[PDB]
């Protein structure tokens, strides 16, 4: 009955509720990595926390891009930092060169430094669907943090990130996403 | 046997049917919302009701998106708003904001305001799939009434809607909707 | 065993087969109603019957859509005559509104006048795919006729259709059919 | 508990039956083939058919030679064509070599083409026994038919035949033919 | 246990194999049929065989359409000929109407003289996607040769086949099929 | 166990095919040999072999006399040399001595040189029945070949022979056989 | 309980890391072969060996094709080499011919001298999806080096490639790959 | 057995071995940490290592604390960072404030960024003992490598430190430590 | 039931046989690779092949030195080749350097490219026993062939073969072979 | 009980008893074929026999080689002529060419035209063991003979040879043999 | 279950290989002592090892010996070195007295610092058999090693050793030795 202890456990325990927009951004040849749990800051509303832990029950990303000029790809990585010490991670950290085509780092995922959530393709041509998008929900881990405030300094442990990458910069990407977390 | 004995019941209950349709409406960048409920009206027809009460066994929703001019997404939420008081709801009850990339609103999903049926993007290329749609089908609830007739003010607890939310204003969607209940 | 006793039913019995073809038919907005099953009329061939009863076990229908000037749509509805009385049926009969969109006729789908087998929108677009189509197999049921010929008075109960309703009247249309049959 | 069902099977079913008779024909030293079931065409009397298949409950031949002006060899192949697709076989399709002595075809006895029924050798002498006889009767199988009337062309898979083949062009046979049919 | 005889067998038997390539053949509004097991011929290599039977333990048929000039359909069936007595069939043998939406044969369906294996429809459009491919793998039968070469009086019962038929006589085709056979 | 598993190793092995026939030859006082599996050849085809083994499944024998001038007598003996070197055996090799009442060689017999499959003896009258046949069929054995061509070199333990011998020299006697065989 | 066992010996060995990206390639129509496993020498980093063994516990390999100028094919087979002496192997040893429609070669195919892994056709159309991907992870084998270095005397046994082949010259492909192994 | 399996394994693994000394240390009032997992480096001796992992079996660490002109007091904490990117950590990482009698930083303890090994005070008295060590001797667990040589940014998750603060400047401490690890 | 079957499959398969001699051959201080299965070609005879693959059931190796001028030794090593790919292996394939002393290689030997089947020295002394001889009889395995003739290139997976190698130039050794195979 | 009814049969039969001597015999390159069980003949004495059969229970054959002038090889093949028809077998019917060192015949092997009882191969050195010998000792099978007297006509099914064969014509050969049989 | 996980842990491990040779030496009357296992130095190859360990899966001795001028013996003694810390050993350390016939040291057998592989004495005589060899194949045990490079300070507990002596200092001999040893 372990499955109900849980259950009824979880009926006593406010489900808390964080959402974020960030539309219009250029795809990124480099790649750049896009804060999403980091908003969840010190409060005592609905989308805030108390102390310097939530525990993600279920979080949803939704990305689409958008071809301008050339037809071009769009690559959005989903990831769990479970390591993190109050930064925002590099591209070179999650991907073992900075090229929409590569493959992880070696290093950093032997040792666990990242967990992947999701990685996403979308390929969009102006001489057939130019507008593609993707929406992914998954269950949540505890998420840790090192500091009150919306700034990198206050990633921690558990940190939820979204790195973009593609072969233009002319694109345009947009993304959202949801975490529905307890904080007891 | 007690599923016998629903079977049995239902054999006995008028399975009657209400039909809707809802075209050539241009995109909405700030959203809007249709009724699919609201229709069924008290009277004595096949499309009608007695009293404020109907159960829907089974309901349906066609949707359709068609490009013009530039390449565009439509945003269809079918939903059902558990708590109605006699309004059609706003795009920002539903929604954090305004935008088709915008997650749930989360105060009112948290309280369960709304349940979401269905949540359905289709992106519309004029160079190269412009007319696209999807049809869903659902096995429905109880739907209560506050009033008998086919005005906002009449909505109650248990109905039915669509949100329309695009990234642009030219192009055109159209809906259908069927729902079949009973009115014991 | 029963599932036995059907099995060595039918190889005692001779599976007769016809075949139909449909070809360079305008899309139409107002919609028609294609005859499938009244072509086997009463003879000695192949593809005819003894009396007004036939079983069929399986049977085929292949649907084709070309745009022509606009994309458009292209919807094709294959559905059973649980009553017929002799008659091509209307498209009103089957849908609530002559369009493209509508949802069924809540009167005739509640009595059951009619079963719909398959129901296929095939969105065709001169910026994409222009080009759909889709062929269906599903096991059959009996038919019985009211008469002899090839006309509308010899369709009876069971007897099978295709409604084809689509947004032009410029696209074009194929379709072609086949039913294995019993006549024992 | 099938056996019984066969049987009960059997008895809803017409037991059609189809005579025929071929007298005074020239012992041939090249052979001939003759059709048995290709005179069963399409109609609604008892020696007819409806549609293209029937299965043979049981046939019989009987065949005769006698000797004319010197003492000679009549050989009566009875054969089933398995893989018919419109035609009379000729006699090389069946024999090695156009011989009365001749061993079957290898090639189309491998692949199973024809089925052997009975091989009959009379040998009639005018020093003894100048006229001889026999008489077959075997269970058969279905007939598949290629059309309507009693041509070659009508033959089909199953489609019943004899060869005859003998040491003289002057003596003289006879044959004769029953089918007992269903034909459901 | 007796399932691991045939497993047993096997292991003790030369698994040959033989490829075919078919490139750049023009579409065909009346439909072609095209040769696919009657290339292995009589011989001692890989791609060859003793006597006139081989077993197919798999064989695979790749093929590929590109449109040209107009938009326009493939159609490409892969066919055994159960009953071949040393021929190549016509496009008439297999489907009702010459036409590349025509349902099969009714006569040479119903008494099996073919055993369809898969029937492939790609639409190419000079809007969308013009080229298009399907590769297709199954478990094969027997196939019977009436001679010994590689022409069409050696097809025998079993011979595999491809029937092509579109819209247009312009798109060009490709095709290959590889056997994997055994020859005790 | 075993009497399924014998069945199945043979469906995977081809059943080839060899006919023959010798027509027209004259009775022999002294006896003559003929050969008859010495025609199955090294070669690809259906009637010929891989190696210098063959195992019979069936093989058949007809055998035919006809009195010319004087009644009488024609004897054939169809058997299998178990042990032979490459020559044709002689009459004297297989009866005591060349006359056709004789017993079998008493040496030859008991150290089992030869098998006796068949021992045939027709009268044929020019007062009664002149024309006398027989057929006889038998499963057979392993055959092995002492080389490739069709000569008695190539003859070796297992072959099958047939010896005549009668009363006459002016009666003329036909043969033919055939054998179906595996070469696995 | 040799089940507990693989797992426990497993997390008592590094798992070791190689990855790799191949970009800007142009379309062959010769095909080529590409190195993926060829690139772990020999040394004491992350993503090196000691040795001239590793096993693959999993690997990952992605591919990409971009169509310039004409709509045309990228096929990219993805294989292991159980038998390399020290080779690049050739594109003919892998195809029949050297054609992007080619089936495999029966002969190398035959005595598994490759395992085909996974086998990718692109088709990307300038009027249409002009850029497409494909992304394929397997759990991997046992893999032998015949040397120290990044040469192609250092494949070896098991060693892994990827053939890349298509229609035209003049589109790009690109691919990257990784492995991770343990090098106990 | 289970528990066997665990000791076969590794009696198949070196078990490598490094040790460290580090002499002559001043006493610290804002502390330092110093490096122990750090200087087993990547190459082939029995202390070094091959590829980014090494998993330790025991580890054993002996501090030593000699006051100097006052009586002072020195603490060593031994520590495992489980999440280290490449850095030496910092004293106020691992201590609420930088003095010798601070608790733990409840951050990076809540977080589970250390977990301490072990945490000794030594009291040296001018007046008493002057002089005091202690040795300690745990089994390890995995540690991750971020490099390949003796820097801090190769130190990686599971890196080893000792923190070293006390409350005089003037004493001298010295340390030592073996790690016994396997490396396969 | 099982062992019986093996015993059973191959009563059915002819056991093809093969000789080779090869006598007079000068001792080689460098070595040399003698080809022992490559003399089995593509043909119809005894000791022929159908395809590209037979299974060794037996093999026999005989092979004998003759000391000449001074006492020497002469090494021989029966060995398969498992991964051939259409060549004679050099001797510094299968040793480790040119020498009659040598142990394996290595390399080949850790990924299996051989399997070393008998290793035989014999010394010969001018003082002494100068001839001597050996006679190895084993059971065989699957040989696959490159090609139809007797030349390197038609050498394959699992091809046969026997180094020989000695202290001399000047004495002289002869061997022969046999195999015994299926070919079914 | 098998085996007490056996032996309790031999009892009651007289163990007959055959000696040979064949001294002072030159050592052949192109071999010879002694007789063995020949010279029991027709009589009522003890090393005669009654009849055409014996049964051997035991044999024992003796070689002996003596090198003069050169060193050299002399090779011994007892075996049993499972066919013999009269003749004493030549050299080139038991080995595939007429040179000690040859593998046996393929053909007469594969048939089982001789069964090798033993072949045994003395090296005689004039620089070492000179004279060399050997014995072995065998159960018997059945003896056939074809004739009464000591000449090759005499041989039988199951006679018994020894074939001697080497690489000089000058040294010299010793045998001898005994049988022992019974004769009931 | 242990000899599972035995066998599936080694299935894990490198079998890494080493050769070596050592010909053309002159006996020694006073003995000398050769490295075996010494050769193996720390490095990345197949033949090396990291760290200072490895255990020895199997290894094989071959040696051989020639006399020369006069007749004489050969004395080798396989040893393995259990307590090496970093010498060649003497040959008094093994053998009691410096002398060919020696008996072991009582001493060192006693306190088990060596083990005795194996004890071969080869006598080689110039009016016999000049030239003798011996191969011997053993399994192994774990080696430790107290350097990296290939020299008697590297020799560590465990080492593997072989002493020759004998009674010429004229004669030649050769050796040659494999180790296949695992390294994890
Ligand atoms: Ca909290
Ligand atoms: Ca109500
Ligand atoms: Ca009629
Ligand atoms: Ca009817
Ligand atoms: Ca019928
Ligand atoms: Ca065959
Ligand atoms: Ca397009
Ligand atoms: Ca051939
Ligand atoms: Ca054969
Ligand atoms: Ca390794
Ligand atoms: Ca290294
Ligand atoms: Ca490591
Ligand atoms: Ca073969
Ligand atoms: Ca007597
Ligand atoms: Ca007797
Ligand atoms: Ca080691
Ligand atoms: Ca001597």
């Amino acid at each position: 009955t372990m499955r109900a202890v849980k259950r009824m456990i979880n009926t006593h325990l406010e489900h808390k509720r964080f959402a974020l927009i960030n539309s219009g951004n250029t795809n990124a040849t480099a790649g750049t990595v896009q804060n999403l749990s980091n908003g969840i800051i010190q409060g005592d509303d609905i989308n805030q926390r108390s102390g310097d832990q939530v525990r993600i029950v279920s979080h949803k990303l939704h990305v689409r891009g958008t071809a301008i000029t050339v037809s071009q790809t769009f690559r959005f990585i989903w990831f769990r930092d479970n390591m993190n010490r109050g930064t925002t991670p590099t591209v070179l950290e999650v991907l073992n060169t900075a090229n929409f085509m590569s493959q992880y780092n070696p290093i950093t995922l032997q040792q666990k430094r990242f967990t992947i959530l999701k990685d996403v393709t979308l390929n969009c041509s102006l001489t057939g669907e130019s507008i593609k998008d993707r929406i992914i929900n998954l269950p949540g881990q505890l998420v840790n943090y090192n500091g009150a405030t919306a700034v990198a300094a206050s990633n921690g442990p558990g940190a939820i990130f979204m790195l973009q990458i593609g072969d233009s910069l002319v694109g345009l990407w947009d993304s959202s996403y949801e975490a529905v977390y307890t904080d007891a």
